[PDB]
């Protein structure tokens, strides 16, 4: 159930003052999927952790697709989670279950609010949708480094 992907990309050419050669560069993927929990109290989220497997497989691959690289050379991977309202903080971390440490975050929030994703080698970088995670949805995010 995606309804939406994006993908992020920012080169560092410049950083305090001095010339980054070749640029630093950072990805991150994102997709917006419908909570089948969504105004519902469940105990067993097996179904969203076997979606955050696939899901986190997906973003991954679009990361270095993005940035044109192996995932051997990737520097720093990172994921998190947004539930929209209606969902729990606990779908969150059930999406982020399986293994893609990698460090992760997990948030409840809202349309086109901001989420952090962090980066392990923390380091992060922000993501957002302006129309996403709607009320019954989740923004799940994965992100990589390269140089």
């Amino acid at each position: 159930k995606i309804r939406k992907i994006a993908v992020f990309i920012e080169e560092t050419r410049i950083e305090a003052g001095r010339e980054i050669s070749p640029p630093t560069r950072k990805a991150v993927a994102v997709a917006v999927i419908e909570n089948p929990f969504a105004g519902r109290y469940v105990e067993d989220l097996t179904e969203l952790m076997d979606t955050g497997a696939e899901l986190g497989a997906l973003l991954g691959e679009r990361c270095v697709q993005a940035l044109g690289i192996r995932p051997e050379q990737a520097e720093s991977y990172g994921k998190s989670a947004m539930v929209g309202e209606n969902g729990e903080l606990e779908h969150a971390a059930a999406i982020l279950h399986p293994k893609l440490l990698v460090p992760s975050s997990k948030k409840m929030g809202s349309p086109g609010q901001v989420l952090d994703v962090p980066l392990g080698h923390f380091d992060g970088i922000e993501v957002r949708l302006n129309d996403a995670p709607r009320a019954n949805e989740i923004m799940v995010a994965v992100a990589v480094t390269d140089s």
